[PDB]
């Protein structure tokens, strides 16, 4: 039996090591936000509270991690207080990462109504709502759901404890079913659940529209072709009618070319119908001008937009596939403690690993944003640069 101390001295020195990674990172989130409009967006207000609970893990979570580590003797419910207060940080983590993926998928689902439905101000607010749930579930065993009423005496009276005390140790003053019922099933799993569920219809919606790009694009030209070996006019009729319907399904310097496009195919159009499939063809053949001028363009930009969406959409996904790799053996090892109580707890090395780890999520997403996001990397260099 090692002297406690040594490795409570690596635990620690690790501990402060994140806490300081963690609080320099995200105030470059934030400082970055602040500084540069084209980082303010509704999107990156949500990455703004993600990044303030995440300097708060670092200035508060991780002393009070280390403070519950030393068992010290506290008043039962001033310990849940520093016990519970990560699980608040946690709690609005999820609901920042959460509103990312449903921001993300309103932009790519009906981008013209965005702007209008999802603003700063009505984001404002769903972040202070958020921040007050947060509150509520993290802080939920402050409201009776605790240990508090069956001390362990016994420990209490080895360290020397007060009246009223107990050694302030997390599993002591938590309930673990509340830790694995309601705070992993119902406040993290199913939130979690709920993003990948979010995440794969934004994956899915992109890729049916780049899909419908391209089907309207092969449309164009395949009846182009039609046209242009057709023996008569109802040919010729019935290939530009299929153009010119898809011609307005792809236009739901833009308006001038489809407007082109659109009076090109009613030139031919009227020509058909009289009967004069030469001339009709040959009007047909002015498309060609406009489709190169125009439609080309339009459809690289459209498709460029959308793969920048997708760009963006796994860049999120990162950071919340991140938070569920960080988070996860923490709550595992909850649920071995309180389903198979023929098991041995776990041994000490992996509980400080698994805390240890936790705390890493509060440093890398910084990180993320300077690798996956241009606007961002400039930011921090100019930001270090000055
Ligand atoms: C918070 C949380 C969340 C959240 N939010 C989500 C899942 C799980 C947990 C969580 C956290 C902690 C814990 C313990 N410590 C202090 C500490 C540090 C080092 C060593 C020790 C020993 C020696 C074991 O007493 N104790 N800090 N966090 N313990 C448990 N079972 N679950
Ligand atoms: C906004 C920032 C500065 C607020 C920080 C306040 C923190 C550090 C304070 C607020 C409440 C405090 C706790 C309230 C009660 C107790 C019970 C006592 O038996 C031991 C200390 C302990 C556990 C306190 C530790 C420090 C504490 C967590
Ligand atoms: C910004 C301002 C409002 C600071 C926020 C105040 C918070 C940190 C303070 C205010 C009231 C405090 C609680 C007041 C009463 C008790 C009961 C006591 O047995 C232990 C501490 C405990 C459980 C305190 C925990 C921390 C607490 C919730
Ligand atoms: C999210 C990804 C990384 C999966 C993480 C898997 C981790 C958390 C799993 C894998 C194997 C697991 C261990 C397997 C067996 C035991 C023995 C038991 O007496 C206590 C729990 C303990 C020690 C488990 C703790 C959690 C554990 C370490
Ligand atoms: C989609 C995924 C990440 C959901 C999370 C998986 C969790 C809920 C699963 C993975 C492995 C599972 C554990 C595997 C083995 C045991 C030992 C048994 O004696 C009691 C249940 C217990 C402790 C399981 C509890 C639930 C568990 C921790
Ligand atoms: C830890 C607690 C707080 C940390 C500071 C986080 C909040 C301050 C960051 C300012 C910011 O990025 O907002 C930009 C908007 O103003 C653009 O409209
Ligand atoms: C959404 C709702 C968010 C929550 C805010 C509103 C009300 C919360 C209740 C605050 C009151 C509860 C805090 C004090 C307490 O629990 O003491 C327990 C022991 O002293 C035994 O009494
Ligand atoms: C998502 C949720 C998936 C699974 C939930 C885990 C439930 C696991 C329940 C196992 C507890 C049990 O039956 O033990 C009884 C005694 O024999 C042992 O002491
Ligand atoms: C880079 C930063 C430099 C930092 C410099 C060194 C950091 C550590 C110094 C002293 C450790 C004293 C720890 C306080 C007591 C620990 C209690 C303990 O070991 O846990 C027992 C408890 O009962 C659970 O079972
Ligand atoms: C911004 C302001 C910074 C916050 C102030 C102090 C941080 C460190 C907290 C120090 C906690 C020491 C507790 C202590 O000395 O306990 C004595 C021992 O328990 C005998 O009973
Ligand atoms: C914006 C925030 C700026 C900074 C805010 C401050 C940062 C927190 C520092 C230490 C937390 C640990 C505090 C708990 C210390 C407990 C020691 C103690 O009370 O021991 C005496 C005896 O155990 C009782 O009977
Ligand atoms: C305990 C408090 C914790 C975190 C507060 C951090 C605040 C989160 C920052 C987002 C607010 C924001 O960006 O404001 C949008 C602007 O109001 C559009 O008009
Ligand atoms: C979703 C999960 C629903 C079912 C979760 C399993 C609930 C029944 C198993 C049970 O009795 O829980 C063991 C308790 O922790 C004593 O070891
Ligand atoms: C775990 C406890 C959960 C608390 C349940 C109670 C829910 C309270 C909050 C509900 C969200 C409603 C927000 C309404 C604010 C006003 C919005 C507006 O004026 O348009
Ligand atoms: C997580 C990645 C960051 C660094 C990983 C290192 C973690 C070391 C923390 C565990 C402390 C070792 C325990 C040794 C002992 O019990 O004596
Ligand atoms: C994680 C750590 C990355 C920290 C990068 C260093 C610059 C921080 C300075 C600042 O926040 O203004
Ligand atoms: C510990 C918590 C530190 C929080 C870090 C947040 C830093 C980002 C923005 C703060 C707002 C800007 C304050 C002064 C602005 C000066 C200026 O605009 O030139
Ligand atoms: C920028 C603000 C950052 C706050 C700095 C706080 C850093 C101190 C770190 C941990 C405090 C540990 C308290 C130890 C508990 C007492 C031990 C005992 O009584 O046995
Ligand atoms: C849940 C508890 C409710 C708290 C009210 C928070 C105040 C936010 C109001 C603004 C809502 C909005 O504009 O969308
Ligand atoms: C419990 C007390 C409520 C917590 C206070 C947090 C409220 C608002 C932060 C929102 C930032 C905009
Ligand atoms: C909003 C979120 C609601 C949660 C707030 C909890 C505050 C806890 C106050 C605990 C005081 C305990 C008094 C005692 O029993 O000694
Ligand atoms: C446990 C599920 C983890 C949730 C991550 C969400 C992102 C996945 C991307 C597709
Ligand atoms: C590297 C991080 C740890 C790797 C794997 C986790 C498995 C540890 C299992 C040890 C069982 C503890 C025991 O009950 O004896
Ligand atoms: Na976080």
């Amino acid at each position: 039996g090692a002297p406690p101390i040594m490795g409570s001295s690596v635990y620690i020195t690790v501990e402060l090591a994140i806490a300081v990674l963690a609080i320099l990172g995200n105030v470059l989130v934030c400082w970055a936000v602040w500084l540069n409009s084209n980082l303010q967006n509704v999107t990156n207000y949500f990455v703004v509270s993600l990044a303030a609970a995440d300097i708060l893990v670092g200035v508060l979570a991780i002393p009070f991690a280390i403070t519950i580590s030393t068992g010290f003797c506290a008043a039962c419910h001033g310990c849940l207080f520093i016990a519970c207060f990560v699980l608040v940080l946690a709690q609005s983590s999820i609901f920042s990462l959460l509103a990312i993926a449903i921001d993300r998928y309103i932009a790519i689902a009906i981008p013209l109504r965005y702007n209008g439905l999802v603003t700063g101000t009505r984001a404002a607010g769903i972040i202070a709502i958020c921040w007050v749930l947060s509150f509520a579930i993290g802080l939920t065993p402050m409201l009776g759901w605790n240990n508090c009423g069956q001390p362990k005496e016994g420990k209490a009276h080895s360290q020397g404890c007060g009246e009223g005390q107990v050694a302030c140790l997390f599993e002591d003053v938590v309930p673990m079913n509340y830790m694995v019922y309601f705070n992993f099933f119902a406040c993290v799993l199913v939130p979690l659940l709920l993003m990948l569920g979010v995440y794969l219809r934004i994956f899915a919606a992109a890729r049916r529209q780049l899909a419908d790009l391209e089907d309207n694009w092969e449309t164009l030209n395949d009846n182009l072709k039609v046209i242009e070996k057709a023996d008569n006019a109802a040919q010729v009729k019935d290939a530009l009618t299929k153009m010119r319907a898809a011609a307005l399904d792809a236009q739901k310097d833009f308006r001038h070319g489809f407007d082109i496009l659109v009076g090109q195919i009613d030139d031919a159009l009227k020509l058909a119908n009289e009967g004069k499939v030469k001339e009709a063809q040959a009007a047909a053949e002015q498309l060609k001008t406009t489709r190169n001028a125009y439609i080309q363009k339009y459809l690289e930009r459209a498709r460029s937009t959308l793969q920048k969406e997708v760009h963006a959409a796994k860049s999120a996904a990162i950071i919340a596939g991140l938070f569920a790799l960080c988070w996860l053996p923490l709550h595992i090892i909850n649920c071995f403690t309180f389903f198979c109580p023929d098991c041995s707890h776990a041994p000490l090395w992996l509980m400080y690993l698994a805390i240890v780890l936790s705390h890493t999520n509060s440093v890398v997403n910084p990180f993320i944003y300077a690798y996956r996001i241009r606007e961002f990397r400039q930011t921090f260099r100019k930001i270090i640069r000055s």
